[PDB]
């Protein structure tokens, strides 16, 4: 079968463990698709994300320092996404691009999951290398649900980051 | 664990593609870190994808229908083969830098030496069809010793207008009226056509009535496996020879170029025929 194209835009990207836990989980479900890497130089974003239309290209997740540049490219920005001004998940319907920002989300349930608290009390550190371990698995999982439809298994994903971490 | 490059092909459509098939498993037998994916590219949004594959440092892909010509403005250098034969097939990503290539001749060649063991040299040989998929085999005949490469083409024109992009003194174009009448001259008789190929499976290129036993008789078509042409060829006493080979030397000589390694022939074949069998 065709397998779609997932991958992380961003600049350094390389040592990114995305590809890691999300290729296993597209495996674990069956899913045809694989997820890369992709070093985007600055001042090439408007090339990227045209290319990413273009190619035909799934879906890609924005990290430093682009998720304000990909922004004026895109045909449509989630309004949580527009506030922050940010985005770090973008899916490609049929040709239109639309972002998300599941960063923070990301951090809050991975937060009340990993402390099993709630935030409804005076309502860690984002750093993995509290870990932002927790986040950098929720806001990956939550993109790999816009992109799939599936969510995947969390506990599998940090299990692979932390080994690999080490 | 290592960033793996980005392979693929670029067409409309690209979904029938043998390529990943043969790349993603030779990647895997060498250990090579890289996949080979399928990149739909519509006709006028070519400029868009090759500055993707710049912007997004795709290491190289393959071009086919119906983009191998659309594909040359946004490249930075083309091969003086690919320039003659006027197609890309083939695009190497050097770090922002984008060259262009052609497999067609040198596939179809290589192949047709190593799988009937033989040297071109002093050979007389008959291409018939003159279209773009015969330019690149036409040229690179040109490049051995052969003794003579003619052509023949329904349209004698067309032969005649590409015969004359080539020696003329080893070569001359034919009708295939004629070519049938002088088949006998040849030692390798190729097929450039489509004629034959699937579905319309019952027709042939051209009548072997005057072919030669033991002579060589080479179809580049590989759906059928075996063309009414290939299997008439044989019955007539010739060695034959279907487009498998060329399939793969072009899968082949692309791979080698992207990542310096040739990879295994056999195994790529054993693949695709599996895939064509199935
Ligand atoms: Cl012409
Ligand atoms: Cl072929």
């Amino acid at each position: 079968h065709m397998e779609k194209v997932y991958g992380l835009i961003g600049f350094p990207v390389e040592h990114s463990l995305s590809p890691l836990m999300h290729n296993d989980a597209f495996a674990r479900l069956g899913i045809p698709a694989r997820y890369h890497l992709f070093s985007v130089e600055p001042g090439q974003v408007g090339a990227a994300i045209a290319g990413v239309r273009a190619l035909g290209i799934a879906g890609v997740n924005v990290t430093i320092p682009h998720k304000l540049a990909v922004i004026p490219f895109l045909d449509e920005v989630d309004e949580h996404a527009r506030r922050i001004g940010a985005v770090n998940t973008i899916i490609n319907n049929d040709g239109r691009l639309v972002g998300y920002n599941t960063d923070g989300l990301g951090y809050v349930q991975a937060l009340e999951e990993e402390m099993n608290i709630t935030l409804d009390g005076k309502r860690s550190d984002i750093i993995y290398n509290q870990n932002g371990v927790g986040m950098l698995v929720y806001q990956g999982a939550l993109a790999f649900e816009k992109w799939t439809g599936q969510w995947p298994d969390v506990n599998r994903m940090k299990q692979l980051v932390i080994e690999a971490l080490r």
